[PDB]
């Protein structure tokens, strides 16, 4: 077991917290949001730099990990549509290599909320699953993967043997255009 | 169109888990402290598992964690749920155990359910059972979708020993710290 796995181990396998709904005020590459007497301060570290305005932000949501909460990327738009159902049912397919010619493939629902998501969101609770569900970081995930495949057929990569990378944490996309979520381990 | 008392064990045993393996918690007083740089956990112990820990360092645990409270707190605030680690930390059946759960769908039909529900832990806490058990019923069997009424789960021991959990209350808090040998799961019914 690597120290490497654990500290994935740890980090992933926490809770989140989510703001919704909520002003952000920015100065320099810091969003602050206040809620409930406790300040959570955001840090902007890639091309959120260029979607958040400097100084007040109406209606954002924020998906909040720990890294005074302190936390990186994770802003979305908060849904402008109120709605009942999902926003989107997407196929998570996890497919879990058992041996040199066998696949164990586990194909389930995944619900979507969010008409905007962060790739910080996405990433945290899909690990999240396969650490409850497909003993994620019990062993070393060597070369294991999330990729996100979007309607217009671009995708979004994230391998499991590292952290999501900061400057990929205020990266956002459409909910509704999320096509098939595909895991191999 | 659920009462109150329903969506709250709805919400509670909807919230998620976080099974924590082989790791130190520090006993001082009634509650255990896990630490790690990312995340503190503290633990009251409530029941049995007063007599079980040992003031101070305790090695080689595990702790199955469900946050009690307001949902903001950085630190978890848990109760019971604390087990011998395995031996090993590799992953092995420790028993497989037949789920059958039995849905009344009018006066004279029934609907049951029989399958496979896989234990991994040598010493498993009912805490962690129930919780399990419960969101997979949730997830698979409609559980708090309606009033649970007199629906229960009932596990039964090899040599014939038995725990109920009523599905109409959460667990009671002094039961969470209570741990049995996984091996000797030999049954598991539930009726709704």
């Amino acid at each position: 077991r690597s120290q490497a796995t654990q500290d994935l181990s740890e980090y992933y396998n926490r809770p989140y917290f989510d703001l919704r709904n909520l002003s952000g005020y920015r100065e320099g590459n810091t969003v602050t949001f206040i809620n409930h007497y406790q300040q959570t301060d955001v840090k902007l570290e890639g091309k959120d730099k260029d979607k958040i305005k400097d100084g007040n932000n109406e209606n954002l949501d924020v998906f909040v990990v720990r890294e005074d909460n302190n936390s990186i990327g994770g802003i979305t738009k908060t849904n402008r549509t109120q709605h009942i159902d999902t926003v989107q049912n997407v196929n998570l397919l996890v497919s879990k290599s058992t041996g040199q010619h066998t696949t164990s493939v586990t194909s389930t629902n995944y619900s979507i909320y969010k008409e905007e998501i962060s790739l910080k969101e996405l990433d945290f609770k899909l690990r999240k699953h396969l650490i409850d569900k497909h003993d994620l970081y019990k062993t070393e995930p060597k070369d294991s993967k999330i990729r996100v495949t979007m309607k217009n057929g671009d995708f979004y990569t994230f391998e499991l043997n590292k952290k999501l990378q900061t400057h990929r944490m205020g990266d956002v996309i459409d909910g509704r255009n999320i096509e098939k979520i595909e895991v191999n381990l």
